[PDB]
């Protein structure tokens, strides 16, 4: 390109970084009435900008220069600062840049080459995974009881699969589907088959037995999920022999059951849209590691991804962003129209696909904050034009909070929650309920009136009025409300609202003892957007620290909470999350999720006493070839 932008660290002190920004006109003609636009995921301090006017809306930054012309071969220099500690990674720099300009009274655009940032203080350390042997049974998660014998069962495509209970129907169909998809091994269902599915009603939900004899395999379970898990194990246990068209399983006795009931994964689809094809692909992979819940985060400030038939603007407007759209670009795709949404038909198809693998889908509708896409889609319904309140969200927005005095806000939430409740069969809806920015609604006339009506003195308490409505609406719709961390404080919600705790384990147990059911999703150990290593080339974010494989594996949930403790009745289980601020490609998503998803899965399933880092590594090492057969772009632990 003819245009280039170089960003450099000029100074690093306690909670302050200063940068030099040089823009280079390397074209042969002058730039007239020009402006620099770029994406940057840190809040630039407004007082800091030394030579031009900066506006910032989220990641979308625009720098208007003082001078009206930048001559050919000339340079424009600007300094700015951020409130942060040193950058350790190249992704902390500008993701993208472009210029707007005028040649002969006509508006023009051009992409700018962004030079990688010159870091001052990259990490010197590196996470090193020791050399590992290859475990003969590469099982992830580790079964709680496995006893291996000296012989093996070798079978061809006519071995046959027998089924003596309808509870095993979906598991059986999934096993055959996967053996076809992965290995091209076609097993047929036979009444006299060598692979047997048998009912055993003494076994608990999710539990199974799996015994490989010399000339047969017997799977026992008392639940549909039981049979599904046995089939996930069996997929990992089988070794295909390419010389023949045969499969081999080691003779062994497996008795297994889940440590936790809720074993989930959250995917952020609002930040970047991931196709139906990638969601299905990911959902199937979750079932390989015995997870049972897909938490679909479908809305946020940067996008609305779920078709609401009664409010079609939420997708027609809210699902798209860019320069020529209502919603400004964010993170990536600075110059393109970026977006997409899931149709209700697509969502039904994903739901049906997920239940074939024992996966429940929990939809999330973020309110009253994290609501910019909604608000920008429905301004006549959601904007109070007379509201002058100056506030700032954590993602540095001043216009992203639903107004709880406007009747349109209740028309919005009711219509959305009605269609979500009918579409999603799971008896749970996640409502977001992040704490709103401080002093929000304080200079809203409509809210002043509602405060007087309800007799509240503090404006914070209106979010509890809004959330109580959402909760009661969902109750009438046969749904139980779910919320994030901060929903527990104040009287915001009832004790039937399930809390997804990300602060700490100590805090989650605090929340549990107040009466709430809780899901553990601690940001320090389960956020797969975090970098996997200290090298500055590594993709990801680091705000909650880098999350190397070993750190991920050392997450031992409820380690000091005794086996028979009454508080464990309130722990639903564990969740791991993928936030997608900087994840827009399937390739990059595979990279962040794998191999750490397997460590998370093992924390969810395997009892603490059967967990071991060395043993895990050997099982992961033997599992890597199976991920290659499926073309999963995992991060190689040994490179």
């Amino acid at each position: 390109s003819e245009y280039r932008v170089d960003l450099v660290v000029l100074s690093e002190q306690k909670q302050n970084c200063r940068f030099g920004l040089t823009f280079h006109n390397l074209s042969d003609q002058d730039l007239n009435s020009w402006g620099l636009t770029f994406a940057f995921d840190r809040y630039i301090l407004p007082d800091s900008v030394s030579n031009g006017q900066l506006t910032q809306i989220g990641s979308f930054c625009t720098l208007k220069p003082e001078g009206i012309v930048l001559a050919a071969n000339h340079h424009y220099y600007c300094e700015f600062s951020i409130g942060s500690n040193p950058f350790r990674y190249y992704s902390d720099g500008f993701n993208e840049a472009m210029i707007d300009f005028v040649v002969d009274g006509q508006p023009q655009r051009a992409q700018v080459d962004v030079t990688p940032i010159v870091l001052a203080s990259p990490y010197r350390e590196r996470s090193d995974i020791p050399a590992s042997l290859t475990h003969a049974q590469p099982l992830l998660p580790k079964p709680n009881h496995i006893e291996v014998s000296d012989h093996s069962f070798t079978f061809d495509e006519q071995a046959g699969v027998a089924i003596y209970t309808d509870l095993a129907n979906s598991a059986k169909a999934w096993l055959l589907e996967e053996l076809q998809r992965i290995h091209q091994f076609t097993l047929s269902s036979s009444n006299s088959g060598k692979i047997i599915f048998k009912s055993n009603p003494t076994l608990d939900e999710g539990a199974y037995k799996l015994k490989v004899s010399e000339e047969s395999i017997k799977i026992e379970a008392g639940s549909s999920s039981g049979f599904t898990h046995a089939c996930a194990t069996l997929l990992q246990l089988l070794k295909r022999d390419e010389a023949t068209k045969t499969m081999e399983a080691v003779c062994c006795s497996i008795i297994d059951s889940p440590r936790f009931r809720y074993r989930g994964m959250m995917l952020d689809c609002a930040r970047h849209f991931h196709s139906v094809e990638q969601v299905k692909r990911l959902i199937n992979l979750l079932a390989h590691y015995k997870l049972n819940t897909f938490h679909w985060h479908l809305t946020d400030d940067e996008g609305w991804r779920v078709e609401i038939k009664s409010l079609p603007q939420l997708t027609e407007i809210g699902a798209w962003r860019g320069i020529d759209e209502t919603i400004e670009p964010q993170y990536t795709h600075l110059s393109q129209r970026y977006g997409g949404f899931y149709t209700q038909e697509e969502i039904r198809d994903v739901i049906a696909f997920a239940e074939q693998r024992g996966i429940t889908i929990i939809p999330e509708i973020d309110v009253p904050g994290h609501c910019r896409a909604a608000i920008k889609s429905l301004p006549h319904l959601l904007i109070e034009a007379e509201d002058t309140t100056e506030y700032r969200s954590i993602q540095h927005y001043n216009d992203n909070v639903i107004n709880p005095a406007l009747p349109g806000s209740y028309e919005f939430i009711d219509k959305v929650l009605e269609e979500i409740a009918a579409l999603f069969p799971a008896p749970y809806v996640h409502i977001g309920a992040d704490e709103v920015p401080n002093g929000v609604w304080s200079k809203s006339p409509a809210c002043q009136a509602l405060m007087e009506q309800l007799g509240y003195t503090d404006y914070k308490e209106l979010q509890g009025h809004f959330l109580r409505h959402a909760e009661d609406k969902l109750r009438k719709l046969g749904k139980r409300m779910l919320g994030w961390e901060e929903a527990q404080h104040g009287n915001k919600v009832s004790k039937d609202t399930v809390i997804y705790s990300w602060l700490s384990e100590e805090a989650a147990l605090n929340c549990a003892r107040q009466g709430f059911d809780v899901v553990l999703q601690p940001a320090q150990t389960t956020y797969l957007d975090m970098t996997q290593d200290y090298a500055p080339e590594e993709p990801g974010v680091d705000w909650a620290n880098p999350l190397p494989l070993e750190k991920a594996y050392n997450y031992e949930p409820l380690a000091e909470v005794p086996a028979d403790d009454p508080i464990r009745k309130r722990i639903w289980g564990i969740q791991t999350a993928l936030w997608c601020e900087i994840i827009n490609n399937p390739s990059r998503m595979d990279y962040m999720i794998f191999p750490r998803l397997t460590a998370m899965a093992e924390a969810c399933w395997t009892e603490k006493q059967h967990r071991d880092w060395t043993d895990y590594l050997s099982r992961l090492k033997g599992h890597l070839p199976l991920l290659d057969l499926q073309g999963v772009n995992y991060r190689k632990p040994w490179k």
